[PDB]
């Protein structure tokens, strides 16, 4: 029990510092559109979201514009440029209209499974979206479950 | 009793490792500017931002010198920005520029000091990370706050209990 509500509480704490690292790296590509033209500002958001992702860390990014266009996802590269309204995650879940939804309610989060790399095998994540008004785009935050256990295994073994 | 012990000291370490990927994916931001600016302007962008994230009064607050340890940022000692903060001490004696310098030179690592939040507030034990990030040529340190630390972990803390 002890570990169940531990482990709970670690994902409710990593879905709060989604949303403040969401804010932060909007606040962040705010200085690409305050200094490059529209076109230009939108590839360096979208270049620096590829090197956040390669990076292979806690977050990884994909974004949608408000239509549910596909913006970025280096997972589903396909998608890219295409609607993503009738896109599902492997569980079902419209993971595109989860995103919609969560940025018109002012920011949230939607829950499904998919995996971390292009081919690779599905695992459970959730996303924080949030709609940046300067960019137009709805930015996705997102962070995969076996990360988190990752990140929390010496706490784990010390409590154990 | 020992558990919420070893717990805040597991809670802390996480938090060290969070800052040094904090402060990796920042450096990457910046640099999308200090690739087409001179330095003068990416550098201005980069401090503009930071000013954003600290008024944000969130998990992290930056603090930025440059290799010689002059003071480029850090809006709690308004004063000492300009100025060399190598003889610059903590109200616990801690020479934070000194740590910041020596953390950087080996790669990245840990200063830790009290310091208040704000300019004029009361001082509270606080870590830095600090990187040496070539294509700026700063020393950028992301730095928290334990009580911080605490307030986020009280939930799963209560949990315990």
């Amino acid at each position: 029990q002890l570990m169940e509500h531990l482990e709970t509480g670690q994902y409710k704490k990593r879905e709060k510092t989604l949303a403040y690292m969401t804010k932060i790296l909007e606040q962040g590509i705010h200085e690409y559109y305050k200094s490059f033209d529209n076109d230009t500002a939108r590839k360096m958001a979208l270049d620096y979201f590829k090197r956040i992702n390669d990076d292979k860390g806690m977050i990884y990014m994909v974004v949608v514009d408000k239509n549910g266009v596909v913006l970025f996802d280096p997972v589903n590269p396909k998608t890219v440029g295409q609607s993503g309204l009738d896109a599902q995650s492997v569980d079902g879940v419209y993971y595109v209209r989860g995103y919609l939804e969560a940025a018109k309610k002012g920011g949230g989060y939607t829950y499904y499974k998919m995996p971390k790399y292009d081919g690779g095998v599905p695992e459970k994540k959730f996303a924080y979206s949030h709609y940046d008004e300067v960019s137009q785009m709805v930015i996705a935050a997102t962070s995969y479950y076996t990360d988190i256990n990752t990140e929390n295994k010496a706490i784990k073994e010390g409590v154990n």
